[PDB]
């Protein structure tokens, strides 16, 4: 209510002075009168601790009266088609405005320039998500597809989580033009690659997780059944029906994926069918179960499990030397499915808590919380190939090997 009346004084402030006739600036003027008179009856956010009757209180209101007054003259002047008098008369208003009511109300356009700094913060972090999730992720791929010792059932997973990620932060320069931009200026095919992409990551990054956890649940806990279950060449398989599952909502969001004006910008959104807000529910209600609470639980499980296995046998396997790699390995997989639960579980949280419930959108502290939990999400990404590097050998030395070789 009175944010909108504020910005409306100051964007018809502007009008004024770049209007063409008498017509145009009449017509600011009445607005710019109307928006006065309704926030001089508001208690600014600073002064909700103060008596009506406070010397602050008193303040603000004596300076709508006065900025009211200006424009009834302004009016009076533009009423009998003296645009250049009443464009005078405007220059007036800000001095007005500036002394009395930017004191309580914080300069015109600042939630504008915090919307601009926001986008700015976000560029940096997305380049950098980019710049370590992209190179980093394109080389564990290559490293997995060059050396036969990489080629485990584990890093057969790791290689489907590579490739999400890889795709994900392949996006994120073109995410961050549109919001420096307010719009998206890359059409509808990039809108709709973009947007899948980005279910894509989510549906496939969880489902490859739960079933790295599962397989290596059997490794550690299943050892002698695991012979039965556990190949590189089954693994690649079950990748493969990932991708294949994920389709079932990435396809749906390829089709659904449009451009459309919006308040004199253009959007990339999800276009529902009739009625849309009923099918967003929907889906989003889908994605915290089936993207999030489900997996997670069954991940929970054997994590639990895990742990229990892991400190109730001296030895997983026969040698010493096997065991602690086993152990090694196992560890380095509890890491990466913390690590997505830290990075995912906030913004899972927030889509919900966004489209359900009734908070305050246009605040830019909730704002900026939000924007912050989507990039959590994607650096993620980038937190993967560094994590494998650190926490499993063979990851490191065949970085290395790869590097001294690029094409053999
Ligand atoms: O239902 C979802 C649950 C979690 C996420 C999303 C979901 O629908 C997308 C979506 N709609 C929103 C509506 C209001 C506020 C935020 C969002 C997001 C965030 C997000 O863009 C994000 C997460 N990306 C992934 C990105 C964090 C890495 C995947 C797609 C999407
Ligand atoms: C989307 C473009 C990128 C998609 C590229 C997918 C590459 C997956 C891959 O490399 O598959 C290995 C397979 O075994 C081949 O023999
Ligand atoms: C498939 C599994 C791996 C995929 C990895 C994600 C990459 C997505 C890349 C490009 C999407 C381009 C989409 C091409 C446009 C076809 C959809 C369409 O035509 O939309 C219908 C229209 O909007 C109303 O009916
Ligand atoms: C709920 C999440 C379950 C993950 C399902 C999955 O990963 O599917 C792979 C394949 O279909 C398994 O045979
Ligand atoms: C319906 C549409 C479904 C189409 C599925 C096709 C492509 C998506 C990418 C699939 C990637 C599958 C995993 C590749 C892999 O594991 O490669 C390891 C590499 O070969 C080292 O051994
Ligand atoms: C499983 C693989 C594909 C199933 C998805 C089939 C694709 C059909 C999706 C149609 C749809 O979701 O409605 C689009 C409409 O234009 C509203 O914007
Ligand atoms: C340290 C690494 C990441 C922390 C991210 C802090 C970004 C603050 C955003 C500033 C803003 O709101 O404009
Ligand atoms: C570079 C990598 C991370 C730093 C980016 C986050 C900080 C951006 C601050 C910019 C701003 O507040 O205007
Ligand atoms: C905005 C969309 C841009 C998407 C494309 C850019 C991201 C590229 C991602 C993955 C391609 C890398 C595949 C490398 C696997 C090794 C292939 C092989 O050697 O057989
Ligand atoms: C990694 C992928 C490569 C990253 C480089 C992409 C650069 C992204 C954005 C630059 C903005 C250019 C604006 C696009 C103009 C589209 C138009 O014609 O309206
Ligand atoms: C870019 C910001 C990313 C911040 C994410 C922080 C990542 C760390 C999160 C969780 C680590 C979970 C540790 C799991 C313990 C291992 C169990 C064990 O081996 O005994
Ligand atoms: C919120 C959830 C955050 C991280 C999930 C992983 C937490 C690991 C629990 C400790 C494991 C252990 O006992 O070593
Ligand atoms: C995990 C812990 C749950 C985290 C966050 C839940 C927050 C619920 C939001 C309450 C806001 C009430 C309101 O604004 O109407
Ligand atoms: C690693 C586990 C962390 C999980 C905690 C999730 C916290 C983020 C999720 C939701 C926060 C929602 C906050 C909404 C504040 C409402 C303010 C308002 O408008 O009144
Ligand atoms: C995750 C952190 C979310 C917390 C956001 C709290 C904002 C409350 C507010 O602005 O009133
Ligand atoms: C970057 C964010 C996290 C990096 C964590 C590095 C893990 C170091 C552990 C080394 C080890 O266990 O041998
Ligand atoms: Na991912």
């Amino acid at each position: 209510d009175l944010e909108d009346n504020w910005e409306t004084l100051n964007d018809n402030l502007k009008v004024i002075e770049k209007a063409d006739n008498a017509a145009q600036v009449k017509d600011a003027l009445t607005k710019m009168r109307a928006a006065a008179l309704d926030a001089q009856k508001a208690t600014p956010p600073k002064l909700e601790d103060k008596s009506p009757d406070s010397p602050e209180m008193k303040d603000f209101r004596h300076g709508f009266d006065i900025l009211v007054g200006q424009i009834d003259d302004a009016l009076k002047l533009a009423n009998e088609g003296k645009v250049k008098e009443a464009q005078a008369a405007a220059e007036q208003l800000k001095t007005t405005r500036n002394a009395y009511i930017q004191k309580y109300l914080g300069s015109p356009g600042a939630r504008s320039a915090s919307s601009l700094a926001l986008a700015i913060a976000i560029t940096a972090l997305y380049s950098a998500v980019c710049a370590v999730g992209l190179l980093g992720n394109v080389l564990v791929m290559f490293g997995i597809v060059r050396y036969t010792k990489m080629k485990t059932a584990t890093n057969i997973y790791i290689f489907n989580l590579a490739l999400a990620d890889a795709l994900a932060t392949s996006t994120l320069p073109f995410q961050s033009a549109k919001y420096l931009m307010e719009t998206w200026p890359f059409g509808e095919l990039l809108c709709k690659a973009v947007l899948s992409i980005d279910y894509y990551n989510m549906f496939t990054s969880i489902f490859t997780l739960t079933m790295m956890s599962v397989d290596r649940y059997i490794a550690v806990c299943h050892p002698v059944k695991a012979l039965d279950f556990r190949t590189p060449a089954k693994a690649k398989l079950i990748n493969i029906c990932i991708w294949v599952l994920a389709s079932g909502v990435g396809v749906p969001i390829m089709v659904m994926a449009v451009t459309r004006p919006r308040d004199g910008a253009v959007v990339c959104m999800l276009q529902f069918p009739s009625p849309s807000w009923y099918w967003d529910t929907v889906t989003k209600i889908c994605v915290f179960l089936f993207a999030f609470v489900v997996p997670i639980l069954i991940i929970t499980v054997c994590y639990g499990l895990m742990l229990l296995r892991l400190r109730s046998v001296r030895l997983l396997s026969g040698s010493k030397e096997k065991d602690r790699s086993l152990r090694r390995i196992t560890r380095m997989v509890l890491v990466v499915v913390g690590a997505f639960v830290v990075c995912w579980a906030p913004i899972h949280i927030f889509v919900i808590v966004w489209t359900l419930v009734d908070i305050d959108r246009r605040d830019p502290l909730v704002v900026a919380a939000l924007h912050l939990c989507i990039a959590l999400g994607y650096a993620n990404s980038s937190l993967n190939p560094v994590l494998y590097a650190f926490l499993d050998e063979n990851f490191k030395r065949c970085f290395r090997q790869l590097c001294r070789k690029p094409c053999g």
